């Protein structure tokens, strides 16, 4: 029971999948988990706990932005005993060879936010994911015939950047996807001694075309979730 | 319809009160607006439009953190003709002479975010509110017989900051309350040509203790609302 | 007597108007204060104390730049019981709809100085003026039938800046005037527990042309003075 | 030939093992490489090219510090077609559980240098290694019955830092070892489209551990070829 | 004729000595120059031109602070053909071996100001004096039996630092004297292609005693001026 | 012995000439020094101590970059009693009037490194040389009928900078030559109470010019002894 979560120790699994959209968490709960129960509803950030193939799993939205997800992941780790957090969201692409519906795994996350500099005496803290979590995800994807890209994500503070001059830079230094919280989650995981990983599905790209079908799009998003769910089972072993 | 708001031009009033919590927006629409109709629920970010003493007005959540509210205030200003934004949120107090439930009006807002430096070529942009709006709010207050301090708020990126020594600095410079989005809303208001004001209810004390569930609905949180709603009326004259 | 002011406690009123130019202070004492007596001349920084409609009040120059006025405002606040400081200076306009002789009231002040970052642990401190003082000045104006915009000023370190592209940035964010000390006076006022306000007369246009010698004395520079002096009277009530 | 490498395209393998110490490149050529030949000597920074189990491989030191390794890394990549760079060196530890001689693999590298900020418009660039190369190093170590820690490294610009308070910070955020070039090499790999990885053995808080690291590095390349 | 100087080309010598105090410039003029004439009086910043041993020399105050002296030295160089500027002021000492009345020559100047970073793409610009000017000063002092110290000065933006933690740092890295404009003058000299040098006499030190006599103090200040005047004669050769 | 110098107090003179290239230390020992003896070899960074006209002097390279030279500079100063350090190297020019082979003396050194900011609480530290040493170098060059420019140097962290726009800035503020360690050495000298100077010959915009620089450096020490 924290100011942002009305639950108690035991209410969450030691592993939590986190989409940015609270309505997405209910979607995941109802689609992949059995015997799911809502364990939080404060300010509409729905959280759920259930089981995936006999394994206890939790799913809860983290909202948009590093400041938002930082609050939730921190409380989950320090107040609910959560050991692993897997963010499952969307991202925009800047690289020409990265196409719509590609599954991206952020082994690292670049950012224009100042949270990690505030943490790291103003120096460069490399916000990285937990290695084992990354390989578990890579292997799970492989078992599903889904080949994922592993690299750098860029966590933006401004979805509407005042000057898109930064997109050429991201492209130049090869970041795979553009989103808004990976660098924040990794900073939190490092600060409170937990493990985190964010997986994204490319929903848009700079230099668009047509629009792609929702069915195929929704299919890839489900694969991403399965990869996430299945990767934790591999970790349990 | 914008990326995060499934609404059409005209569904929102030219003035929108915005708490961080979607459920508080629902509460405000139910408790203060006559004939309130829901105009958004995309990521659970409820938006409503109704009337207050014949005046058409809207209320919608903006989520936690500068990145979140920046998205919403921006789409509202550019795609829904919104002219004024009044944040009605909660905050933490750092000064000893500031008690819980106190109402604070942020004429200015300090921040540890990099967002404004990214806009102002890495210099110091003074994130200020629209003068008339502050005066309207101060007058509305006096007319309702409610106390309210006018001053600097501090918009933090990390609700759980690793640097507690900064609270001493905030206090020394008399910042009235610690919240998480004022400086970002003022930056958007300026970047996109709109006006804004942040009103907060001290929901906890950084040096002492906090509160719970009342943040979604409390007479003092009702005072903040009355002031906000009444100040709009004064602005129309 | 302080390092830069050869005066004793009581030689200054609790309110001091301060232009950058020592000669303008002399002009103000001669043209507006009854029974004005000189209380300082150490580095040629003339200070005077007299009365305006029975109200005891002082006027003294603060020199050019944040480092200069920081010295004077500080000694005044800590060693001469000064409670209020009203800067009555000149500035450059960057917006097209701002003509020469216009009166600007800085509720806020952006800056490229590092002074406030040194005070606020390298974060963004919103250098703001005392709310009541701004309101007093706005009311005094209306009562004198003089126009006056209220907004952000930009306090520059270099009058001859190598970065002209920054004027475009200032303009974009609607800063009302470019001067050189407002943000420093507000920082001192906050650091040393006093209140302050900056009123400026647009003495030139960054995009167009300037003026000369009138800055030491002009009806419009007289308007700034009347507003300042009258606002004090309103503050006393 | 480039300003710091008197050689031509083809002289270097597409993979280059890089120790800090120049003296160690020759020791690696004679000890692990077959049919090695000298391909550089410009400033005593000796380079060699040979094979390891048929695989073409080169060895050459990079010098101490980001500025130094950045020069060699960049030149090899843009002028000699090098596709992968594996730095093999030593580091100091700040974590109690990290013991001397432990093998550490830098999936990422923090730094107090401005080098990447200058590249990333003053924002935070996560200097990271290539995942496959990381995984290959881990699998190779395992096959050699060696436990390798995978985490963050810290690339210091000042070996003798004026403030030791930063070591508490490194320990708090779990960095595995303190060295001086990983973040620099990662920046270059990112900037010029190539892959990189640095493997280090904890020297403070030897030939065997050193030979172990090279074996790991070399064996990881063959795995990567699969 | 610029907004800060009411003179015309030819009114100044191609070499100007500059104390911070306008009243000090009149002192220098009347004490060492013959046939001296006031060539500026705008905002009280007295400037004078005369001859020293047949050589045409000018003397004018620059006010306190980098922003102030930056305006004057810039206009002198670009609008009055001034080739050399020699600042002659006072400074405080932090080193134990640097005693009261020591003559310090700033071959370099450290600063907490942001002016040079703004000029130098945010990197480290080493603000240095003109070598020949430095050796001319060292040799002149020698001819007068005055041995001067040559090293780094620290140009502060805040005479009243919010946290004197920087004084141990200055001492640690060996800066000889603490003043307020050297780094600014050198930045200007570099930007507009001129030559500058600042010479200071230690007027105070951290860890005081007695107070020293004004006569001896005034004697050393005069020596500093003679060194300045005489060093330019050596440059002419 | 220190981490990077296997020697004892007394082995080094109180003055040390430091070229970047290790190979150049031995060439200087055999060409200009009398009775030279080897005093270091830890990473091929050879050091020698001998005399020049009776004066005791040492020579040893510092490597490329601030991080590298900072290590050697610091160790020599705090553990071997070195009082003066003279770096002798090459640089690139951005000013039209500065010609190839010109001799440049860095009275000051700008930089894009964070090294001094970390030392100076993130403020601006003017990395400068010792005045006397500067004047001695100038007087020695004169006596050798050589014109030496005295001004600012720029110590780059990235030999291959991602933005060339900075070279216009260097030219605008009159920096004489672009190199990679002057600001680093000056920081160390300041931090540990010693004196330093870097002299460079413009290599781009040779043995003779190089020998000229060493002669200048060596002759400047004798002047400094007066
Ligand atoms: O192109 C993009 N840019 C920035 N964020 C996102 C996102 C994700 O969607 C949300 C905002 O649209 C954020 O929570 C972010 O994680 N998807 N596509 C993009
Ligand atoms: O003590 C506090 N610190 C930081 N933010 C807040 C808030 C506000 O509440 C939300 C997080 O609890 C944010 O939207 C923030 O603006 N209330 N109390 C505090
Ligand atoms: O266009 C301008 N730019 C910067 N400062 C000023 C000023 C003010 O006048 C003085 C310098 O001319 C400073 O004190 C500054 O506040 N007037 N016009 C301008
Ligand atoms: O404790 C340490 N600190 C910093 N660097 C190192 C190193 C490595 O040794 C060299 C400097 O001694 C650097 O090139 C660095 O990679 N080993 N142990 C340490
Ligand atoms: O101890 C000191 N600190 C900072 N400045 C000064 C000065 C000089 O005196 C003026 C302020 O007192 C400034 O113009 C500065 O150059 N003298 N002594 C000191
Ligand atoms: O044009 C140049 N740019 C940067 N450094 C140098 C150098 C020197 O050469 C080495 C790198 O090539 C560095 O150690 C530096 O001191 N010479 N010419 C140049």
């Amino acid at each position: 029971a924290t100011p942002h979560i009305n639950a108690e120790m035991g209410d969450f699994a030691d592993v939590v999948l986190m989409p940015g959209d609270p309505l997405r968490a209910k979607y995941i709960a109802e689609t992949f988990l059995e015997d799911a129960r809502e364990v939080n509803n404060v300010r509409g950030m729905l959280g759920f706990t259930g089981t995936y193939k006999g394994r206890k799993i939790s799913v809860m939205g983290h909202g948009m932005g590093i400041p938002s997800c930082s609050i939730y992941t921190k409380e989950l780790i320090t107040d609910f005993g959560v050991k692993k957090i897997i963010r499952v969201g969307s991202c925009g692409a800047v690289l020409p060879h990265v196409k719509l519906r590609d599954v991206v795994i952020g082994m690292g996350a670049c950012t224009d936010s100042k949270v990690n500099r505030i943490r790291f005496k103003d120096h460069d803290f490399a916000a990285i994911a937990d290695f084992d979590m990354v390989r578990n995800a890579v292997d799970a994807a492989k078992a599903l015939g889904i080949d994922a890209r592993v690299g750098n994500l860029f966590s933006a503070d401004l979805f509407y950047s005042p000057d898109g001059e930064m997109f050429d830079v991201m492209e130049k230094y090869g970041i795979l996807g553009v989103e808004m919280e990976a660098a924040g989650i990794y900073g939190v995981a490092a600060e409170f001694g937990a493990k985190a990983l964010t997986i994204c599905t490319v929903s848009d790209h700079i230099r668009t075309h047509e629009q792609t079908t929702a069915a195929e799009r929704q299919t890839t998003f489900n694969d991403m979730i399965k990869i996430a769910l299945e990767s934790v089972l591999l970790g349990d072993k």
